[PDB]
């Protein structure tokens, strides 16, 4: 059975029992902490593409109020995220199983933009999740995961100090 799991899971629970935020910005600024996935249960010699993107964990703009996330009244829906290409991608799955996939290079942005930088929308949470499309066989298959562990509320600038703090902190 193909097993997907979070590296540091531990850190990233420090960052969501405060509420997790991650900086946006016009040009695209890149993600602490990274999302590191283990990876096992891949056909060494199969070929896979590794995709990311951002689903709208509800449909609300957040704000910071007296020291509080709060959600607005106002619900809007959200248009689905574009989807991140790990750059190792495509790879056999000897590739993506002999370490942990790292997508260290994704950057969040405000602005649609060239490409390459992912944009979401400012103030809204977001469930980081990833597609693992088995590519160039007969049989196309994808298996998606979802990391509740790495919620965030996308920001143009840090609201709690107790965030930035841990950022520094473990950077
Ligand atoms: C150029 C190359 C890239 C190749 C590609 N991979 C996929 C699916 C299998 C993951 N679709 O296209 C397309 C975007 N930029």
């Amino acid at each position: 059975e193909l097993r997907v799991g979070l590296e540091e899971s531990e850190l990233w629970l420090r960052f969501k029992e405060l509420t997790n935020e991650m900086i946006v910005t016009k040009n695209g600024r890149r993600m602490f902490p990274v999302l590191k996935v283990n990876v096992s249960g891949l056909d060494p010699n199969a070929m896979y593409s590794f995709l990311l993107d951002f689903v709208a964990a509800d449909n609300h703009r957040w704000k910071y109020v007296n020291g509080e996330w709060v959600p607005g009244g106002k619900p809007e829906p959200q248009a689905p995220s574009c989807v991140y290409i790990h750059p190792d991608s495509p790879n056999f799955g000897a590739h993506w199983m002999k370490a942990p996939v790292s997508f260290s290079k994704v950057k969040l942005t405000n602005k649609l933009n060239g490409g390459g930088q992912i944009m979401l929308n400012s103030l809204h949470k977001y469930e980081p999740r990833i597609h693992i499309v088995r590519v160039g066989g007969p049989q196309r298959m994808i298996t998606s995961h979802c990391f509740p562990e790495t919620q965030f509320i996308a920001v143009t600038a840090y609201q709690n100090e107790e965030i930035t703090a841990l950022k520094i902190k473990y950077n």
